């Protein structure tokens, strides 16, 4: 359980979606961040990844703003402190808003995955996973947006699966978080996109699977990683 608080970018904090106070604020702010509906800082399991909510959690509406982002430059997403149970893969996506990212439909949204990280290491079951990455550097991540692809504005869809629950159906929990960029430079590629509802199935290898026992690999989920 937790949610991203805060969003750094060329010198600057960009604040998050704060889910346990502006909800309960009824005019709540302006943010870079989508507003969710996720109260109880919990996730969408297997049941909900080919409903609405998978695509930037529950309830999600586009964030009011959007943050500019230097060509190649670091996106760095810093979460409430991630819980060391809940190993399991980082996955970063862009979809590309054509327009204001503040007006998408959500449902129509294509993502193409621009990093991944799994299983690091297995030496002791469960082992260390991009989510202990994350702890290590004191619950936070960096996203560098790619030079190759087409500026303008996109969602980044940002996200955590937790793992410890996932030997049983439905029991990974996906923590997607989406902000709003203006990705700029010279690039030019519009690689294929997956629906958020296509992203994921309940039964893939990376999310029913027991990773208490020893691991030989990890298929980390989604679409194919773009490069
Ligand atoms: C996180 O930063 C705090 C100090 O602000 C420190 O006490 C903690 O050990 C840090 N680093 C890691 C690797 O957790
Ligand atoms: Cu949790």
């Amino acid at each position: 359980h937790g949610f991203v608080q805060n969003i750094v970018i060329d010198g600057k904090n960009y604040g998050g979606y704060l889910v346990n106070q502006y909800p309960y604020m009824s005019n709540p702010p302006e943010v870079i961040a989508w507003s969710t509906t996720a109260t109880d800082l919990g996730f969408v399991d297997g049941t909900g990844y080919q409903t609405p909510d998978i695509i930037c959690h529950r309830g999600a509406k586009p964030g009011a703003l959007t943050a500019p982002v230097s060509p190649g430059g670091t996106v760095e997403l810093q979460w409430t402190p991630w819980p060391d149970s809940h190993h399991g893969p980082v996955i970063n996506y862009l979809a590309p808003c054509n327009g204001d990212c503040s007006t998408v439909d959500k449902t129509q949204l294509e993502f193409f995955k621009i990093a991944e990280s799994g299983l690091i290491n297995d030496d002791n079951p469960p082992g260390i996973w991009a989510s202990d990455n994350l702890i290590a550097a004191n619950n936070s991540w960096t996203v560098t947006i790619p030079t190759t692809i087409a500026p303008g504005n996109y969602v980044l869809r940002h996200e955590i699966i937790a793992l410890h629950s996932a030997q049983n159906q439905d029991g990974a929990q996906n923590y997607p978080q989406c902000i709003n960029l203006q990705v700029t430079g010279g690039g030019s590629d519009n690689p294929a996109g997956t629906l958020g509802t296509a992203l994921y199935h309940d039964t893939d290898p990376g999310i029913l699977i027991n990773i208490y026992q020893k691991l030989s690999s990890y298929i980390i989920p989604g679409p194919p990683l773009y490069t």
